[PDB]
C-alpha cells in the first residue's frame, strides 16, 4: 500500500528531493482527464514542497513522474521499460500500476510510473500518488492540511488497488437547501451548481476514487443551468447520471421549470412531449459515459414506458439500447411491480429504506441479472419519519453491515450514496468509497482502521487513534438518535440514562477538545470540520434537552433547582447557535458559511417546515427564595437519601436563622443555624418521608460537617428522632481530637474526610402514618446539617450518600 | 469600594490620560516600605499605561499622586488642607485614606493622595490603587495579565479599607519541598529561599494586604540563610514569625544544622546551650516588628516559657510583654491550657485548625477577654496523617468561609496564619483568607460567591469571571470530597453508579473548562491553566484513571475481556497526569513555574510520600481476550435482567459461519450476528444463562436487534427466543417493516430511524433444579444482529439504552 516515504533513501526515487520535485512528462495524446489529473498533481507537489514540478513537453529529464494510460504504444515501450505484463492492465476495469522503472524510455533514466488499464486508472494512479505524498481527497472539502516535505522518495515495486469491486461508486447531492444551496450561492455568487462548483465536487469523487455523481436536482438542473457541466464531469472523468425519478438525463427542473409548457407529467395523455423531453436527453448525453435513468412515474403502462424510452435510445444513439447505460430503480411500486419485464442489461438499482438499512437484495436466480444490480445507500435522509439533515448520524458499523451485506448478495455494480450537503458527511463518504472500491479488504476485526487511517490522513499519525476513537463513539451516539428526533423525552430521566448519555457526551467533548487544544495550528479546521463540531454540537444538544426534562421534573416537584435547569436550556440554546456560527463564520476563515445553517431545533413534523431554531419550553418557578422547606420525601429501593437542604419545616432558636450554604459538603448544600455566637436551644429541622407502610425501624445516617468541639471540650450534639418517638441524642464529635485512643482511629480519618456520620437506629412510632417527620435537633453551635439517609434495607454505602430520593414539596 | 475608573469624566482626577501618568510625590520622611511601594505602583502604572510615572524630587507638579504615612510633618501639612479630621487615621491600625484633594500642598494643583495611619496602610492604599487599575496580586505569582489603559481616572470621594479585623494576617510557606524549593534553586539560582525571594512572597502579601510570614522551614532558615532576609521583610513591611515548634526567632534547621555541636533539642538535659540558641534568635530580632514564637510535662513548659521571656527580657532589657509573643496551643498543651498552665497576658495564644480546615478549639467568653489575643493557624495543605494533601487545592471554598467566620465571630482576632504549602496552587484560598482577615464581617452566605466571582474577574476579566467562578467553586468542592492522594478505586462506589456519576462530572467539568479556556484572550491561559484548569484537568483525569481501575478490577473478577480496556484506560490516564504536569511546569508560562507541580500523588500507601515516584496503579488483563469469549452468567437485580448480546453463555453457529461480534454495534455495547450473510443460519443458537428468582413464572423478554430488512425473503426475518426447557416463540421481527399503506408510516419508518427492532416476548419460566436459566436466540434468517435482551420480571424500565447490563461473570 504505502509506497512514499518522507525521507531520502537509495533506491527510492526522489520525487521531491532537498525541497526540488521532479518533473512530470504526460503523453500529449492522453485525455483531458489524467491531464486535468496531472495538474492537479503538479499542484499537490507545489503545496508539499513549495515548488511546482515541470510538466515535461518530451521525454528529456534523469529522473520524472510518468502518467498515463494502457493502449498506447509509448505505454507499451513503457511497460517492457520494465518487465510489467500486459495483462495487468489489458482489459481491466479502473486500475492503476504504479511502480519506479528504471530507464523507462530512450531519454528518462529513472521515472516513477503510473499506468492506467483505462483514463480513469491512470486518474486514481495519479490521486493515490497524491494521496501518499499526504494530500488528501479533502485537503479541500475539510481543509485537511498538506503537510510540507523537503523529501519525497518513493518505495521501489509494483503498486495498485487493483480494480474496483463496484462498477459505478457514486454520491448524489441532495437535501441540498438549504445549506449546500446557499454555500453555493456565497462561494460562486450561482443560484445553481455551476461548473466551478461540480468541479470541485468531480475532483473529490476521483480523489476518493468514486467516479459517478447525481447532481443536486431539488431546485438546481445539472445539464442545463451550466452547458459546462456536463462537459466539466465527463472531461475529469465522472460518470452522471440522474435520480431514480428523473427519467432519460433530464433533471426534474427541467420539467418543473416549464410546466405549464410542458403540461402534464403523464405518459398515457402527454406522451409526445414527454417523449421529446426524453429523447432530447438521450441527444444531450451522448458523447458521454451518463447513465440513463428509465421508467417513469406518472404496470403495463411502465413496459410501454420503458419500451418507448428504449427505442428512444436506439433512434437517438443508432445503437441498440443495450449499449447505452441504464439504470431503473425499484424505488417503490415498482418494486412491487417487479413482484414485470425488464430488459437484461439494465442496473436494477435497489434502495435502502433512507435510513442505512438495504430493503431487498436480490436472490441467486436475481443475481444472474445481467446488467447488475445497484444500491442507493443513505447517511442523510428527508422523509419520514424525520428529516436526518444535520449531523452525520451514521454508526461506522452500520454502514460497514449493510454494504458488506450488500456486496455479499452480488449487489456491485452502482452504489449511490446520498449525502445531503456532503458535508458534514466526509467520513461516511470516505467509507461508502472505500468499501465500494474493496468491500472484501473489510472485515470486523479491522473495520475500525479505516476510520484510524482517515484520521491519520486528516490530522495526523499522532493523532489517529484518539480522533478514530472519537469518530467512532459521536457516530455511534449520534446512530441512537438523529438530533431532530431527540427531545427531552427520547431518554429515561428517572433511571439516570438521560444523566448518564448527557454526561458522556460531554466527557465525549472534553475528550474532544483536549485533542483539539493538542494539534498543530493547520489541523484545527479539519478536526473542527469533522469531530469537534459534531461532538460540541450533539454534547450540547443532548445537554439542553435533558436540562430541559430536569426542568420539567423540578418544576413539577415545585423544587427552585427547576430554575437552574432552565438557565442550562438557555445557555445550551445559545451554544448550539454559537457553535454553528463558528463553523460557518469563523473557521476556516468562514469558507463554509451556510454549510451549517440547517434547522434541528423545533420539529414537530417529519419536515423541518417551522421557521426556525426554537427554545425548547421551560418553567421557572417565581421567587425561588421562597420556594425553600416542604419537601416530603417517598422512599424506593428500601433507603430514602435526603440532602438537609430539602427539609419539610425548620425552627429556629432565637436570635438565628436556619441557613443555606450552598455547595456545602459532599452533595448539594448544607444546613445550619446562624450564627454559631448563640446557643441552639429549640432550634429543630424537620425532614417528611414516606416510608412503606409497616416498615418498624430505619437506620438513619447523619452527616454533618466534621466540625469539631471548639466552644466546650464534652462536644457537640444533636438529636435526632421521628416526630412521635424517642429522640437519640448523639454526641458527633467528643472522639475527635489527639487522644491517643482516638488520634489514629477515627480522628484524622475523618477531619481529612470533612464529614462525619452518625447511625442511629430509629423505631418509626406508627407504621401505619403515611408520612413520618425526622427532626434533627443541633444541641450545640456550630452544626452543618447536609444529609440524611434513612435506610430500611436499601442503603448501599456510598460516598456521596447514594442519589437524593425523590420528593416534591 | 471601585474608585478607579478607565474613562475620562470631569471632576475625574487624570491618574493617566491620554497614555500618560501623572507623577508621583512620595516625602522623604517615609519609609522605605513605603518608597518599596511607591516603586512597585511606578512599574504597576507602566504596565498598565506603557510610561513610567516620574517620582518627583518635591512638590512641583500640576496633577501628582502623593502617598505619605499619618505623623510626618508633610502630612500634617497636608491633612489640615481640605479637609481631612485628623482622627480619620490617628491611632488607626493599618489603613488608608484614599482622596483626590485640590491644591494639595505648594506647587500641586491637585493630587490623588493616599495617607495611611501608618506605613503599611500606607502601602495597602498604593497597592489599592494598582489593584483597582488592573494589577493583580497575582500578577507575578499568577501571571494575570495587567490590562492596557490609556486612561485612568480616579473618582472623588474619600476610600478606605478601614482597619484590619485581624491584626497579623499571613502565610506560612511549608511542605515546601520538593516544589517550591527546586522553584526557587530553579528560579533563583539559590539553594535557600534569599531575599529576592521573599521578596516577592512579601510583595505578594502586601498586595493581598496581608501583614505576616511564617518562611519556609524544612531545609531553610530564613533568618541564617540570607542576612538579607529579615531586612527585606522588614523595610518593605511584613511582619516575619516561626512556626510553633521553631520558638524563639531561631529557625529549625538552625538547631539541626548544628545538631553536632549543640547537641539534644532537650531543655532538661541541654538548657544552657538552648538558652543561648533563643537568646541569640532575640538579639536578631531586635530592631523589627517580628513577633517570637514562645514555647517548646506542664512544668517544663512553663519553666521553658518563664525562661524565655527572662531570655527576652535581658535581650531587651524592656518587661518581655513588648516583645510581641505568640504560642501555640495544640495537642497537650492545650490540655495544659485547659487544666490551669497559667500563660502570660501579653502573649497571643495560637489556637490550631485540625490540619485540615476545621478549627479544634476557640476560646469560651472568658478566654476572649486574653489581652494578648488569639489567634489560629489554619491549614490548606498539610503533611501528616491521616495521609498528606500537598498536591492541589482541596478546600471547598464554603468551608474556608464557614470555619473563619465562626472564628471571628468567637473573637480570634490577633492572629491568623494560613499554612500555604509551596503557595501555588493555593492562591485562590490564600485570597480568600486574605480577604476574610481583612474583614470577615464583609462575607456571609448570600454574598459569599461573589468573592471568587471578583477574584475571577480580576484574574480573567469580567466576561470571564461567572463561569470561571462557577469552575473555580465547583472544583474546590470535588476536591474537598477526598483528597487526590487519599483517593483511590476504592473511595467511591462503584456498584451504584457512583463512581461513574463523579468521574463523568469531573470530566465535564474539564470539557467546561476547557471550553473557557479556549475562548480566553491568549494572555488569560497561562493565570486560568494555573488557576482553574489546571486543577480540573488533574483531579478530573486522576478520577478518571482510579475509575477505570475500579472497572478494571470489577471486570478481571468476572473475568470478562472488557477489564482491558480499562486498564488501557488507567495507563493513558496515568500518563495524560503526567502531561498535564509537564505542561504545568515546562510549557505554561514559558516554564515559569517549573517546579511547582512535581508533587507525589498515585501512589500513597500511607500518609507520607516516602515511595520512589508516581506509580501506576495495579490493573489486570485478561490474558488472550480474544479466547475470553461466552460463559456469561447473569444475576437478576432490581426486577429485569438486561443483557449485552456479546455476553452469552454458549452459541452454536451454523455450518460455514461464525457468530460474529460487531464491536459498538447498536445503542448500547454491541452485535452478534452469523456471518457471513450468504449463508442459511439453520441451526444457529446463541445462549444467555440467567438467575432469576425462583418464584418467577412468566417474563417479558425484549429481544434487540438492529432494524434489518426483509431483503432475502419476502416474508422477512425471523428468530425464536426461549427457555431452555420451554417453547421457543419464534418472532418476525420486521415482516411488517415496508412501504405498504398498513406499516409506511405507522411501523416502518419510525422504527427504522431509530435504527433497532424491540420485539418483546412473554415466555413462561420452566422450573429448573439449578435456579439458572438459559435463554436461548435463534436466528431462522440470515442477516440478524443481536444487540440486547432485556428479561423483565416486573423492574425493567422502558430505556432508550434499555437499561444498565445487569450483573455477569463468566466462566
Ligand atoms: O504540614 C506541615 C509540615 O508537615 C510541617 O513542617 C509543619 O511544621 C507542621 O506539620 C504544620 O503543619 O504546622
Amino acid at each position: 500500500e504505502q509506497f512514499v516515504i518522507f525521507t531520502p533513501a537509495g533506491n527510492h526515487f526522489p520525487l521531491v528531493a532537498n525541497g526540488v520535485p521532479c518533473p512530470i512528462y504526460i503523453d500529449s495524446s492522453e485525455d483531458k482527464g489524467v491531464m486535468i489529473a496531472a495538474g492537479n498533481l503538479q499542484q499537490d507537489i507545489l503545496q508539499v514542497c513549495g515548488k511546482k514540478p515541470e510538466l515535461l513537453t518530451s521525454t528529456s529529464s534523469k529522473r520524472c513522474i510518468i502518467a498515463g494510460t494502457y493502449g498506447t504504444p509509448f505505454i507499451k515501450k513503457l511497460m517492457s521499460a520494465g518487465k510489467i505484463d500486459k495483462k495487468e492492465l489489458d482489459g481491466k476495469n479502473e486500475k492503476y500500476i504504479l511502480q519506479v522503472i528504471a530507464n523507462p524510455c530512450e531519454g528518462i533514466d529513472e521515472a516513477v510510473v503510473i499506468i492506467g488499464s483505462d483514463r480513469r486508472g491512470t486518474i486514481y494512479g495519479i490521486y493515490e500518488l497524491s494521496e501518499q505524498m499526504g494530500v488528501s481527497p479533502w485537503y479541500w472539502w475539510a481543509d485537511v492540511p498538506v503537510m510540507k516535505q523537503a523529501n519525497v522518495y518513493i518505495k521501489p515495486g509494483q503498486y495498485s488497488d487493483g480494480e474496483p469491486a463496484v462498477t459505478y461508486r457514486g454520491i448524489f447531492l441532495n437535501d441540498e437547501a438549504p445549506c449546500l444551496t446557499r454555500w453555493v450561492k456565497h462561494t460562486y455568487g450561482t443560484n445553481y451548481g455551476d461548473h466551478r462548483f461540480y468541479a470541485r465536487v468531480c475532483e473529490l469523487i476521483l480523489r476518493l476514487k468514486g467516479n459517478f455523481l447525481w447532481p443536486a436536482m431539488w431546485s438546481w438542473a445539472f445539464y442545463a443551468d451550466d452547458p459546462q457541466n456536463s462537459k466539466t464531469a465527463s472531461e475529469m472523468g465522472v460518470i452522471i447520471g440522474t435520480s431514480h425519478h428523473e427519467p432519460m438525463a433530464r433533471n426534474h427542473q427541467e420539467w418543473s421549470r416549464k410546466r405549464k409548457e410542458y403540461g402534464a407529467w403523464d405518459y398515457t395523455t402527454n406522451q409526445k412531449v414527454i417523449d421529446q423531453f426524453f429523447r432530447e436527453g438521450i441527444e444531450r448525453m451522448q458523447g458521454t459515459e451518463d447513465i440513463v435513468t428509465i421508467g417513469m412515474r406518472g404496470v403495463k403502462l411502465l413496459e410501454n414506458v420503458v419500451k418507448n424510452q428504449r427505442k428512444i435510445i436506439e433512434e437517438v444513439t443508432k445503437r441498440p439500447a443495450k449499449e447505452t447505460p441504464q439504470v431503473w430503480a425499484l424505488y417503490k411500486e415498482v418494486l412491487d411491480y417487479y413482484d414485470m419485464r425488464v430488459p437484461d442489461d439494465v442496473i436494477m438499482l435497489l434502495c435502502d429504506d433512507n435510513w442505512g438499512n438495504v430493503c431487498r437484495l436480490p436472490n441467486a436466480k436475481e443475481r444472474k441479472h445481467p446488467g447488475g444490480w445497484g444500491m442507493y445507500y443513505h447517511v442523510d435522509y428527508v422523509g419520514a419519519p424525520r428529516n436526518s439533515k444535520w449531523l452525520n448520524v451514521t454508526p461506522i458499523q452500520n454502514m460497514w453491515e449493510q454494504l458488506q451485506l450488500t456486496y455479499d448478495y452480488g449487489v456491485e455494480k452502482l452504489w449511490i450514496l446520498n449525502v445531503g450537503d456532503l458535508k458534514p458527511m466526509e467520513y461516511p463518504i470516505t467509507l461508502f468509497m472505500d468499501m465500494a472500491w474493496n468491500p472484501k479488504q473489510f472485515n470486523v476485526s479491522n473495520l475500525l482502521d479505516h476510520p484510524r487511517r482517515f484520521c491519520a490522513q486528516q490530522f495526523g499519525e499522532d493523532q489517529a487513534d484518539e480522533a478514530m476513537r472519537i469518530l467512532n463513539l459521536y457516530s455511534k451516539y449520534n446512530g441512537r438518535v438523529t438530533g431532530e428526533m431527540l427531545d427531552r423525552n427520547t431518554y429515561n430521566l428517572e433511571t439516570g440514562e438521560w444523566k448518564q448519555v448527557s454526561d458522556e457526551y460531554l466527557k465525549l467533548e472534553a475528550e474532544a477538545l483536549r485533542q483539539y487544544i493538542s494539534l498543530k495550528p493547520e489541523y484545527k479546521d479539519a478536526y473542527k470540520q469533522l469531530i469537534l463540531f459534531p461532538v460540541q454540537a450533539m454534547a450540547n444538544l443532548y445537554e439542553m434537552y435533558y436540562a430541559q426534562a430536569m426542568n420539567h421534573k423540578l418544576y413539577k416537584e415545585n423544587n427552585p433547582q427547576a430554575n437552574e435547569w432552565a438557565d442550562k436550556v438557555e445557555q445550551a440554546f445559545a451554544r448550539d447557535k454559537a457553535l454553528s456560527d463558528d463553523y460557518n463564520n469563523i473557521m476556516s476563515g468562514g469558507k463554509w458559511k451556510n454549510m451549517m445553517i440547517q434547522k434541528h431545533i423545533g420539529y414537530t413534523s417529519w419536515n423541518d417546515n417551522f421557521p426556525a431554531d426554537t427554545l425548547p419550553k421551560i418553567y421557572r418557578i417565581e421567587n425561588p427564595e421562597k420556594a425553600v422547606g416542604g419537601y416530603v420525601f417517598t422512599g424506593q429501593d428500601g433507603y430514602i437519601a435526603i440532602e438537609a437542604e430539602h427539609y419539610y419545616s425548620a425552627k429556629a432558636a432565637p436570635d438565628t436563622e436556619w441557613t443555606v450554604i450552598p455547595y456545602m459538603g459532599r452533595t448539594l448544600s448544607g444546613m445550619a443555624l446562624m450564627p454559631y455566637t448563640q446557643p441552639t436551644d429549640g432550634a429543630s429541622i424537620s425532614y417528611k418521608i414516606k416510608l412503606p407502610k409497616g416498615i418498624d425501624k430505619v437506620t438513619v445516617h447523619v452527616i454533618v460537617k466534621s466540625t469539631l468541639a471548639f466552644h466546650d471540650r464534652k462536644g457537640h450534639e444533636y438529636s435526632i428522632g421521628f416526630e412521635g418517638g424517642k429522640d437519640q441524642t448523639i454526641n458527633f464529635n467528643h472522639n475527635l481530637n489527639e487522644l491517643p485512643e482516638n488520634v489514629y482511629s477515627i480522628y484524622y480519618p475523618t477531619v481529612a474526610r470533612r464529614i462525619v456520620e452518625k447511625k442511629a437506629k430509629l423505631n418509626v412510632p406508627n407504621t401505619s402514618d403515611g408520612m413520618q417527620t425526622i427532626t434533627f435537633k443541633p444541641l450545640d453551635p456550630g452544626i452543618v446539617l447536609e444529609k440524611l439517609v434513612v435506610d430500611y434495607g436499601g442503603y448501599k454505602k456510598s460516598y456521596l450518600f447514594m442519589n437524593e430520593s425523590k420528593s416534591k414539596r
